[PDB]
């Protein structure tokens, strides 16, 4: 094994594991520097940083980085509930109050990374993960875990459905609509367990989406229509900010008093005493502990404390 | 093993698809199962159109239709089974093909779409998993005709392994539908054969359609000179200066250790309808002689013209 963790299968090489001194599970991406080029390392080494930085609930977590001479160890979240797209194959759509539980989570941190600037480009139900408690983990916003570094044969799987209609006209696929558009389809695929645009091959999947028709089924609300209307419109700069789709009245349904917002950066949460006390009579000294946290360093000693939030 | 249907045992699951056994021969098949009732006059049509197209294409290297079995509720497709699963899944687990092994496969494929283009029918859809592997390790193409993976617009549809071999057209809005489409995704094809890897790659399809439109691919240090010159007349960004496949089959690479051999157009063979060998076999079964005798005259693709075709191997 390695660090204070033990691998015990596995599941682009990604490992279950249990930090021993929690009995916490967590996946454990393994990357090998040496079959990197430097235009890809770099590229790396960013996206863990991005990953560093992306504090919301509903965003994978990093927990701790290994970094050896030709090795690389991200030890991140694990979501026990799998993948979206996995479930709404099995239990088919969800119901209206359901999905809204789970897209009010989406929306929100979606709309955090536009904050920063950082627009995700290839958001789809495979990348929407869940733990035990049917709460989102998104997945890919920073380092890929589907994506292996240009040796292997991506079939990008689920991305062609998600496209916004400027990826086929040539026009540029940049700014924060983008992600915009995908969030349209995504929410559809909630409620109805299927697919707005579809086909047989790329071909017909184009056709379908450039001309941005999309059939609602019966069951489906009026105030959930609407909602559809304001994500998937044809023309990008149309498409409206996610700030301003918060302030749905189908987002906002069952929170009369608690209407969607802009997530707001907590505190850095690194003094707990509850956590401390429990590190130290492990065979944590107590400064180690306040220069690991205050120093965010994402160490052995870091990803201890944050495995005992759960 | 448990539900029959026609002369078939249901084995298991690989849209819903079933590896199933046919019970006098003891060869294994693939059978599509669909559900008519939830499909709608215009894709009815859509189905018995591509159905049509199934019955027709008659090549060694594309997964051949048996039997069609219909019922009120139901229709079922019985074609070729490749347990030799997609290329794809091999060249993930064996790496890259070496240049000779790669010729052998590349031949047959060309041959393949090159005959569906003589008809004017275009895959659209080329891709590593869509080449099939029979036990021989011979190449079998799916989905020319109706589509294993197409579930038609009813469920979440996945398109695994499309982008990557999606000519420039698609990104431009440009029209996607002559046989250069495939020319285009036959150059892809042949480059991950013979490096076990993508030309055009990308974290994103944003990413991905960048190489696309530029075109450009790196030739590896231990790609042949010949290999490099064949990609050279695929992967050419303007859909009018791209070869047909009849010209194409005429490159110096292609036949290599084939000399007095050239690859040519596939020429189809003699109907088979007649063999008295099976008929033989099959009299012994139950069947009558002329009853043997109107299905294969006829070409029907009934349990008859099942029977003698899988008696074939």
């Amino acid at each position: 094994h390695i660090g204070n963790y033990r691998l015990l299968k596995t599941i682009a090489k990604v490992k279950l594991a249990r930090h021993i001194l929690t009995g916490k599970e967590v996946a454990v991406r393994i990357i090998d520097k040496t079959q990197l080029n430097s235009s890809s390392l770099q590229k790396l080494f960013r996206e863990v940083r991005i990953m560093k930085v992306l504090n919301h609930p509903n965003i994978v977590k990093l927990f701790e980085v290994i970094e050896t001479e030709k090795t690389l160890y991200l030890v991140m979240e694990y979501a026990s509930g799998g993948e979206v797209f996995d479930y709404l194959v099995a239990h088919g759509r969800m119901k209206e109050k359901e999905a809204r539980a789970k897209f009010r989570q989406i929306v929100s941190a979606v709309q955090y990374c536009h904050q920063k600037f950082i627009v995700h480009r290839d958001l789809k139900a495979e990348n929407l993960l869940l733990d035990a408690d049917m709460n989102i983990k998104i997945a890919d916003f920073g380092f890929s875990n589907e994506f292996t570094f240009g040796n292997k044969l991506d079939e990008f799987c689920g991305s062609p459905p998600y496209a916004a209609p400027e990826l086929f006209q040539g026009k540029k696929y940049d700014g924060p609509e983008v992600d915009v558009w995908s969030l349209g389809v995504i929410l559809y695929t909630l409620v109805s367990g299927s697919l707005p645009f579809d086909g047989q091959n790329l071909k017909e999947l184009r056709e379908r989406v450039l001309r941005g028709k999309y059939r609602i089924p019966f069951y489906m609300s009026t105030d959930c229509e609407n909602l559809l209307k304001k994500f998937l419109i044809l023309n990008p700069s149309k498409r409206g900010t996610l700030e301003q789709i918060m302030k749905d009245r189908w987002m906002n349904v069952g929170h009369e008093d608690d209407e969607l917002k802009p997530y707001v950066e907590p505190l850095p949460d690194y003094k707990d005493p509850r956590r401390t006390e429990l590190m130290v009579s492990m065979g944590y000294t107590r400064e180690e502990i306040q220069d690991s946290l205050v120093g965010q360093r994402y160490n052995e000693v870091m990803a201890t404390y944050l495995l005992l939030g759960y």
